[PDB]
């Protein structure tokens, strides 16, 4: 699929070894500390789409799917997929290539779309540099096709984190010289026959930072589909400029100032008003890239701050920000876990129940977003636009004139006071009738534009047209 066609979807993000086994317990033993594989599978998935799809999410993004180092490592198993060794090889402990065929066709039955992660930049290899045996990587079964041993030691000197391998020195990602026409010929043969093997829709895409610029056209355009990139950088001016070589990157830049906003009842509006304004008129395009505040390389939200409210109004930001939410599965359970490999979490141990506080608040999050998509084929292009903040409060608009949501999200947190917030600049005439979707209340713009916006127990409020969403089973 295009990026145009990604413009308008929802992922949902998970470990394939810790979302769902095809036995599909709930009960089956995943201790993070151990950093063992789990057990989930490519069929685990199939089993729980049901549950995917019934937040609303339109697309998922899995982990890595090539034959990894075998051992459990002093950093524990290659679970997580970024260690390979055998990139014409399954990782066996997910299932066989039928299973992800199957995984696939399933997605594709209820119209949503596969995202695969890969890793172009290393391999993997169970103990220090100076003890690789380059031969047990295919195809790549010799030193000539990797960079000289070195690390990563000044991410300010852009070299080194090309051309250096990752990692301290006790798992090596031994790091292939991706400027060798051998290398990407390989890389851009290779992806574009894993995309078409499996019918796979687009691509994110790992370490995009340590691979040099002039990879990443040919292997973006080798694949056929959409690709999204991590580049692990919270500067704009550092990460945006990806976004020249590849369709889409990680908003990273959003990233930092979304979690310090709402991880506490003192965080800055202002630093994300202002990260919001520097993306969207500087970054080649902000409807291209995607939103989040949890995934696998940081601590989650919940770590910080177990605040429901507070989890409630960042999920709604990640849904209705530019460019395409990004969900980390267990994000809607409230997982708490800290850095990896506690933000790891199976998503089974949860039971999976559909009526959780996040679960339903990202179901009518993306449901008005997916309703409001189907009506107006601008609400993807218009861009974002902050409209008001004050020390606990912004607002955002976006969408076509008549058709726009409006949303008021709140750090107060759940013990918020009870209060009217004066909306000014939402764009609505007077007398429009808005639904609050989240709630399912009404609200009346006044006679003066200004939008009388009830505010309670710190809660996110997205507005829409009462016309617009009309006989639609939001708020029914
Ligand atoms: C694509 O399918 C062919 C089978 O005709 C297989 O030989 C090839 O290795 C596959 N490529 C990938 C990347 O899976
Ligand atoms: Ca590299």
């Amino acid at each position: 699929a295009t990026p145009a066609d990604w413009r308008s979807q929802s992922i949902y993000f998970l470990l394939t070894d810790r979302f769902a086994r095809t036995d599909g317990s709930t009960t089956a033993t995943c201790n993070t500390a151990d950093q063992k594989y789990c057990g989930g599978t490519w069929q685990g998935i199939i089993d729980k789409l049901d549950y995917i799809q019934g937040m609303g999410f339109t697309a998922i993004w899995i982990t890595p799917v090539t034959a990894q180092l075998p051992q459990t490592t002093a950093y524990g198993d290659a679970y997580h997929g970024y260690w390979q060794q055998d990139i014409y090889s399954l990782n066996e402990n997910y299932g066989t290539a039928d299973d992800l065929k199957a995984l696939s066709s399933a997605l594709h039955e209820r119209g949503m779309y596969l995202m695969v992660d890969v890793v172009a930049n290393h391999m993997g290899y169970d103990g220090a540099g100076s003890s690789v045996d380059y031969s047990v990587f295919k195809p790549f079964s010799s030193q000539d096709y990797f960079h000289p041993f070195c690390l990563i030691q000044n991410y300010e000197d852009q070299t080194q984190v090309e051309d250096c391998w990752l990692g301290d020195n006790t798992v090596s990602l031994p790091d292939l010289d991706t400027t060798k026409d051998v290398v990407k010929n390989e890389w851009y043969d290779w992806v574009g026959s894993l995309v078409s093997n499996y019918s796979i829709d687009g691509l994110r895409i790992d370490t995009v930072k340590h691979v040099q610029k002039d990879f990443w056209p040919g292997y973006n355009k080798a694949a056929g589909v959409y690709c999204i990139g991590e580049v692990l950088d919270g500067d704009p001016a550092y990460t945006c400029p990806y976004q020249n070589v590849m369709d889409g990157v990680l908003n990273y830049p959003i990233y930092y100032p979304l979690l310090n906003a709402f991880k506490s009842t003192s965080g800055s509006m202002d630093d994300l008003y202002n990260m919001i304004n520097t993306v969207k008129s500087d970054c080649p395009d902000s409807t291209l890239l995607g939103t989040f505040v949890e995934n696998h390389d940081n601590p989650r939200f919940a770590s910080y701050t177990n605040d429901i409210a507070l989890a409630k109004n960042v999920a709604a930001f990640i849904i209705l920000n530019d460019g395409i939410p990004i969900i980390y599965a267990g994000q809607e359970q409230h997982y708490a876990g800290g850095n990896d490999p506690a933000n790891r979490e199976a998503t089974w141990l949860s039971g999976y129940p559909t009526d959780s506080e996040l679960y339903k608040l990202i179901a009518s999050a993306n449901a008005i977003r997916n309703y409001a998509i189907s009506k107006d084929t601008g609400f993807v292009t218009y861009k974002n636009w902050p409209i008001y903040k004050d020390d606990t409060t912004i607002a955002m608009r976006k969408g076509t004139d008549g058709s726009q949501i409006v949303t008021i999200l709140s750090n107060k947190g759940a013990s918020g006071d009870s209060y009217t917030l004066s909306l000014s600049g939402a764009g609505y005439t007077a007398g429009q009738q808005l639904t609050e979707v989240i709630g399912c209340t009404t609200v009346t713009v006044g006679s003066d534009g200004n939008v009388p916006v009830p505010m309670a127990g710190g809660l996110p409020r997205v507005l829409y047209p009462t016309e617009k969403l009309a006989g639609s089973k939001i708020c029914s």
